[PDB]
């Protein structure tokens, strides 16, 4: 011990709970570590957590030999119904390390040149969409990324069609794993689970939890009906341990999981990012160069999406600034002391909070807050750990390249084909579920009358 | 001839675990006998122990003054809410031959034929459910199953009334039970029951033993206000043990009472569903008992006697119990120091396991066609070797409940047959759920009424 | 400071049944797989532990702690090789006395050398394919046999295989080869006395008087009417001790070197091409670095240290397929190896080359793509992680030799052929000790090119 | 089976008082372990308590997420003269943590070869002692023990010399810390602390708290007339707690020196004691063990390379602690609301206290032969099971001087053998003394010189 580390306000035997009584509680995080500083303590009924924020201590946080993956109080909730999935497991549960080394394969740079070709169907899809507009009308930005998205990831990942581009509400899935998700972020803010006024909430989530296992166990027995895909590997592969394949409810565990955490963090990722392009006009000039530059054919080739190094810039740029999932926990392996000022005991837990660590001034410069995708042309430059918006170690995000090359392509595309307007002069405003999104945000598009 | 046994792959320190960090052991622990032979040692992370799969070797140790009972490392987690009830007590605890001796009465013939009344109470009710469905409707073969036993055993047993076909959601309490069985297998293979990720677990398995003691002390309640009562459980409060002269503490009458609920409904209705699995596989044989039960069910409803003509429905009960014994495996100690099968020499109190399917596989008891499912192998049972077919465990620690549950499957498997035709209207591949019991998964039927009345 | 993983034991026998296969060594890989970086393997009478980790394997090349054990698969080899320089130990008389003797023969004076006959026997190949009728078709592994035995039998010892002029193998290459596969059978023999195995050893003993008849043969040849390895053995004094070799240990030398090539470099050269029909763009990219350089009608030392693409290719196939799989140490005194496993003073290591060079922390998560690239820096490849040629003093002497013999046959294959792999031949590895492919078939067209 | 724990026979008022108005309770309380099993609540007037006998719930108890070290009631009535030092504080007393981090550095093995010196120095009085008997003198082990445990203490922990070996009445210190606590240990026992049979008491102890601080006075100050000792003294005059204040207080320190004394001389000396009582019981043992100390203590002197090497008689020594613990429990109470082997539920504060003689004893552990002396147990110490030996007590709160105390009984211990051939004359039933510490009462031997000379 040397340091008594800083709490924010107390609520008596509410302690600070009530702090993130907004429905932007990610926000609030920042803005009590803008105040308190690199660490503070933050306070709930029955549990107890440190916030990082400053390069300094996430250093040493991602040190995988004192430090290991936390269920945070949020994935436990999502552990309701993504169960045993890779972003809701423990690294010494059983089925982390067995469904992980199995599905590494199906997102390495190799496997990318396979999903390329249904990466693009759906991208040309939402092409049309926009080609096919009227002159008066506009374009719902996060609507449509989440119509992508999750057709991406379920045409590419398990030859499912979700055809959210032939619909106008949503799909009942999504709509359900969204309310599965919200309730998730509410319970954070119940200090009392039994009170008879969540009956209803308990309810309808019980009920969204039955929707989806309906489709996605379905899927299973669908294709039982065998192609190269992700499902297949888990149909598939073998555990050379116990050399079985994965559970049957296991998968149904990784699908769920797969389809939120792509379709959440991708779309709101590509919405950032047009956000700030359309905010930043001569950014986005550059970034239609190399686009109009690069993407040389009716259709983009896996070699070109490669050959775009600075939209990959700007994707780099907007993750930084506004991470999409903006926060992992860590528990301490053993007794220790974070940065020699803090001790820990055995169990102690830790957040990160991405987007304040990629806003630490003394690693960035000051211009934290502006948008100069720039600062990746020399991406070895940029220190250890400085940057972790896909988490750390072995409990790294593991589709991270899949989704580069999504959000690259995509972006390649709509800057080949259409010029963008902030008709409405949109406000930035941060939808929170878990994950971050914008909301409302609104664009007119020109085409450039260019086909396919 | 003394030779070193068998081991498969063995890790650092925690040994042989990982090879069974499966949802399914024994279908493991079988795919790895079918591997190394009739024996291997098993070593987990503080205790070892050697499965047996031939006959040969089981026949040496079903020797009741070679080797008794052991509490496998499955049983001493279970007893952490069957405590010392019949199932999971040392042969050599007070309160096992005091219970059992006290018990015993309430499972003869002599007892069966007062239960037999309720008995068909809860499977008219079954009937009348299928009866009842309309037209495109499926049944749920395991999950009626469990509606079944259940009800069948609290009744007879108890005089409680779980009205369980009165529902569609399991009972809350064998959501608990189900639940408690299943962690008594997890904690089975966890390679570190310390770090964080059980911490929920070991929450939810006390929940859950607090929800099954609450509705056994629901049951003791409902008896001590409700009686002209030949029960399991009058014997168990009134019941005076011959020799010492004193009955039940009550813990021990809680752990009975749990003890019977649970190996009742879990054996019992997984013999059921497995019962139907290879009827509605092998239809010919469905067609024999088929019209063993036209034939012998000539009443609207059956009686005792009836029961026992079922000679074939015994046989093909008896067939399925074979391969699939749902209760797959139990445990011995040597006594003292031996030799078994005059080739492994053994330390007193060394623990063997008798994997009950993989037995029931041997090739040179049974012959080369042992996979396929004949009930004709069953129709002398005195042909049949001894020490060869061991369902209901051995010697005196054998399954008391042996007869009735026999009784329980064909009556109900009987009026099965009688009442309806049986459609496998999903091409149903098989899949084992593993507790520590076994029992077919989402298993579905289509069931055509033959439209015949019950009284 | 913790206990090592094992595999199934059989009793008595130990783990000795689990290797009771025609491929051992792709089946300690499958054993690998399940229990990671190390695992200790008993047979009866015998110990050893399998290393697959560079963090592990950094530590066991370690000249200091460790020296070159003769594995119980070198000690059969022993029997017609005997105290030549592979199957010697480091402690042995003749071992540091051969390799001095020997070692000018492999110094980068000694190749240019070499080179116009290493050219000789390429043209007789590029010959007999362009030879080839329309229909036809290129039995890899054979025509890789045919080459690499009659290249050693030129440089080293000025012999003329004429391989090329044969379609029934070589008598003493069929006999050579299965004096390789009765070592390798040995090993995994529970029985040795057994009258099953009589008429292999009568057979085992024929294989090796082959073998010294023909090595009687190669030494009156020269011995009647040259600056080779040959002659350096004939001639040359060890500056330690004061003494030629003798006779006996000539005759070991000499088998010795004829197997070790021809076979190594056999593997190699038809992996290398295998990869290369399996993976066209990297078949297109060096193709064309054939015909920028090689632009005479036979090839200069000079220009096949040129030849860059080809040398990673050839080194990116012997990381997948190392054709020498595997080498043994023992621990000079007692030690702990990574900080887990205690030693004592004797306890043998071996090194399993191929799931080495799949070490995923090393050569990160595309290990198992062929991957020339990787190679472009090769001094960014972190040590100890690529060692097809084993390490230290005990390291292959014929390495260089191999890289450019291979390098010049395979940039000449590129340079004058384009091969389909017309059968889509799935990739069956041959283990006698060392590896290669089995059933490979290619067509090549002429690019009429002219030599 | 979420379990109704059992508890002994309650005696109106007074609870279960009545049930230890004995001079043996831990001995006592084994009995009560034996009838009622691994665990059984105890209450006092003002005090309630679970006593711990098993493997399985002890292994829970020691996991310091869950459980923090707890006053006993015992040692709050020892804090009365041992305040606040590093034996009867509490871990959220602030002086705990200072003592701990600037103390532990005097008991790393970096330490142990400076007190070597003269640790030997005390044995070899020891020997000498013992070699210049008459025939027929023969010695009382205890005693001896603790002249020698005491004055070594002393020398090593604070170059202050007892020199106890010069006397045959007790040094008027160690009569009055022996009588301390053994007073503390029986008003834990007495039901009135109010009735007038104990005002006798009261001026009594008041009496030896004052010889007890007028000794140790005496120590801190004549060093200051010295100013050159690298010992526990001179850390605690100039060691600095890294965590907010520099040096010790000069009040925590006159409790240090009361708490190392009478820890290490009661401690210590029994576990001697009962490491010959063995020795002479089992004949083969010693045969064993004279044959180890015979080959390695290869100088006239030994040496602290030596004793490392002398591994059986670590064996034996450790097999006496495990058959008797001289300090014989520790307590823990519940940081929050939590539930004990799945069975017993505790609210926060609750207290436990763990009875290291029955554990020691639990069958499923340690095999049927619980009872039966093998030092073979021991040569594959890390074969033992997590939890199932806890002689020096748990976690951040463990014996500090498990280290000095093994070198000791090692190094004394392997110089008897090296030396003298062992005789249980009297043939000695075995009597155990207790204050809170467990020691055998009343233990005489004859010895005869192996005639080797230093
Ligand atoms: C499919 C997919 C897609 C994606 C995307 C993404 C984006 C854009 C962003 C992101 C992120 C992330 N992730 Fe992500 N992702 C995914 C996924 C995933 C998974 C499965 C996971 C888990 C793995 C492990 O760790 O085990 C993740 C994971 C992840 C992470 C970490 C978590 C923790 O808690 O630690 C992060 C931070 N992810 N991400
Ligand atoms: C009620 C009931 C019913 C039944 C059924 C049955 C079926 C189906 C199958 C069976 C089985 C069996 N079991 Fe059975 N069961 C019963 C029961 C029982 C009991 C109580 C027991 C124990 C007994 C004694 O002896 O104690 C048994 C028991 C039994 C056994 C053995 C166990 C041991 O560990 O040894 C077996 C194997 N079981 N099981
Ligand atoms: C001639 C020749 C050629 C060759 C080639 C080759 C290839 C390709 C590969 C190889 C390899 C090798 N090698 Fe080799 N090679 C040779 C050789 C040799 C010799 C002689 C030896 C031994 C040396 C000494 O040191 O002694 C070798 C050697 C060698 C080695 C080592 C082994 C042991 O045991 O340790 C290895 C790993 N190699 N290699
Ligand atoms: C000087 C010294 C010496 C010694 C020794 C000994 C022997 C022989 C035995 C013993 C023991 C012990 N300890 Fe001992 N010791 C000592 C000490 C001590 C101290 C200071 C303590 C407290 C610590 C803390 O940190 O808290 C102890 C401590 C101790 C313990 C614990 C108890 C409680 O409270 O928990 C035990 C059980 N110890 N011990």
């Amino acid at each position: 011990t040397i340091k008594e580390m800083p709490q924010p306000k107390t609520f008596g035997e509410l302690k600070n709970l009530p702090l993130l009584n907004t429905d932007k509680p990610v926000q609030a995080l920042m803005k009590i570590a803008d105040e308190l500083g690199e660490i503070f303590k933050f306070e709930a009924p029955g549990r107890v957590t440190r916030y990082l924020s400053s390069q300094r201590l996430i250093k040493e946080a991602c040190d995988e030999s004192r430090f290991d993956k936390n269920l945070s109080q949020a994935l436990k909730f999502v552990r309701d119904f993504a169960g045993d999935g890779l972003f809701t497991s423990w690294t010494h549960e059983k089925n982390w390390k067995k469904a992980h080394n199995i599905l590494l394969p199906s997102f390495s740079q190799q496997a990318m040149k396979g999903y390329h070709a249904m990466m693009v169907d759906i991208a040309v899809q939402l092409v049309q969409k926009w080609e096919r507009l009227n002159a008066d009308e506009h374009i719902e930005v996060p609507e449509d990324m989440t119509r992508l998205t999750l057709d991406t990831i379920g045409l590419c990942g398990f030859n499912y069609r979700f055809n959210s581009f032939y619909r106008d509400q949503p799909h009942p899935f999504i709509t359900s794993m969204v309310r599965a998700l919200d309730e998730a972020m509410n319970k954070l803010q119940r200090a009392n689970p039994d009170d008879p006024a969540y009956d209803e909430n308990k309810r309808q989530f019980q009920e969204d939890i039955k929707v989806m296992n309906d489709l996605v166990d379905k899927i299973i027995a669908d294709r039982k009906a065998q192609s190269d895909d992700l499902l297949t590997h888990m149909l598939n592969g073998k555990d050379p341990e116990t050399g079985e394949p994965l559970d049957d409810e296991n998968i149904r565990y990784q699908i769920i999981t797969f389809l939120i955490a792509f379709h959440e963090t991708v779309s709101g990722w590509l919405s950032f990012a047009l956000y700030f392009l359309v905010k930043n006009p001569h950014v986005l000039q550059k970034a239609a160069e190399e686009a109009a530059r690069v993407l040389v054919d009716p259709v983009p080739s896996y070699k070109q999406v490669k050959q775009l190094k600075y939209v990959g810039m700007v994707l780099n740029e907007a993750i930084r600034l506004w991470p999409t999932a903006p926060a992992f926990s860590l528990y301490a392996k053993e007794d220790t002391v974070l940065g020699g000022e803090y001790p820990l005991e055995k169990g102690d837990e830790l957040m990160v909070l991405i987007p304040q660590l990629h806003r630490d001034k003394t690693i960035w410069g000051d211009d934290v807050e502006e948008f100069r995708p720039e600062r990746f042309e020399n991406p070895s430059a940029i220190p250890q750990h400085a940057f972790k918006p896909f988490g750390n170690g072995q409990r790294a995000c593991i589709g991270q390249q899949m989704s580069l090359h999504e959000a690259t392509l995509v972006l390649g595309m709509m800057l080949k084909h259409f010029d963008f307007e902030d008709h409405t002069n949109y406000e930035l405003d941060i939808k929170e579920t878990l994950t971050l999104k914008p909301e409302g945000f609104v664009v007119k598009a020109k085409s450039k009358k260019i086909p396919l």
